[PDB]
């Protein structure tokens, strides 16, 4: 099959996965996270050990304070931008939506749910209910529940985002994947698969808009996996070639533009399946998506 397909058998065969992602975190970038550092900024910050670099942190368009933890992975070579982020702190949520509006994302992807594991892993900065919408003060945007349309194991939902100064509004949609376990994988490639296409679907992905959101809850294992199989997925198919793809390049490659992101081996090598599942559509198996939907038991 394909040559990503040959160094997976190699891996699994000899039983590698933890010295092959043990590399990658040897070979990974260091860059400075001096302003994420700063005394003002440490209540914006989720995690002690998850930071923005300087050279890709996304800017607030504001004069006080222009921190928030994202940052901006420019994939060059596939010609696809995301932002990877932490979930909203409950003061940081106003931050969150301005980031939105500024960086003029269409589509938000949100790997987690609020509560894990017993702890409040992201702040809840989307309204639950049509009719109690949400007012940022800090940031002067509103917030309101359009739609959603709830799946088995995620839900996607219509959002209109307000800029309350100039009464633009625009629609945000809203991608939640609701079982998908920090520090663990998705139940199948495709699950995820599934899903990913939901996302591509929507036209959330297009140059014609910014740059996706995506988020976990440190915006780097769950966010990082799902950047992974998307621009893997998208280089394949630029150059209709599989064998053109090296997943750990490009692994490294988005390390340059945010730390850490997979945070496992094994969701590394389920980015190799996901990539390796997602070919055959790539390649002209239309009809691989069909299965995909139900395998996934998104009815349910
Ligand atoms: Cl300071
Ligand atoms: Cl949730
Ligand atoms: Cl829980
Ligand atoms: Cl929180
Ligand atoms: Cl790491
Ligand atoms: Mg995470």
């Amino acid at each position: 099959g394909m040559e990503m397909e040959k160094e997976f058998e190699q891996i699994d065969k000899s039983g590698s996965w933890a010295a092959i992602y043990q590399d990658i975190r040897h070979e990974a970038s260091d860059f400075p996270c001096r302003v994420a550092k700063l005394p003002k900024n440490k209540n914006r910050n989720r995690y002690r050990d998850v930071s923005p670099f300087d050279h890709s942190r996304i800017k607030l368009h504001q004069e006080d304070n222009d921190y928030i933890n994202a940052s901006l992975i420019k994939m060059e070579e596939a010609q696809r931008s995301y932002i990877l982020t932490q979930g909203p702190l409950p003061n940081t949520c106003g931050h969150f939506w301005e980031m939105v509006w500024e960086q003029k994302s269409r589509g938000v992807v949100m790997l987690n749910r609020v509560m894990e594991k017993g702890s409040l892993k992201c702040a809840q900065y989307w309204p639950q209910k049509e009719e109690k919408e949400m007012i940022f003060e800090d940031t002067n945007l509103k917030l309101t529940l359009i739609s959603e349309d709830i799946k088995s194991y995620y839900t996607v939902r219509q959002l209109e985002l307000e800029n309350l100064t100039t009464q633009e509004t625009r629609e945000i949609l809203h991608f939640h994947y609701t079982t998908w376990p920090d520090f663990g994988v998705p139940e199948s490639p495709a699950s995820f698969l599934n899903f990913l296409f939901k996302v591509r679907e929507s036209g959330s992905l297009s140059p014609e808009h910014g740059p996706v959101v995506v988020h976990s809850s440190a915006g780097i294992g769950r966010s990082g996996t799902f950047c992974l199989a998307d621009t893997c997925l998208l280089l394949m198919d630029k150059r209709k070639d599989p064998s053109s793809v090296d997943i750990k390049k490009v692994l490294l490659e988005m390390r340059k533009f945010r730390m850490g992101l997979i945070q496992t081996a094994d969701q590394l090598r389920f980015s190799y399946l996901a990539v390796i599942e997602g070919a055959k559509f790539i390649m002209g198996d239309s009809s691989v998506q069909d299965q995909w939907k139900e395998l996934s038991h998104e009815d349910l």
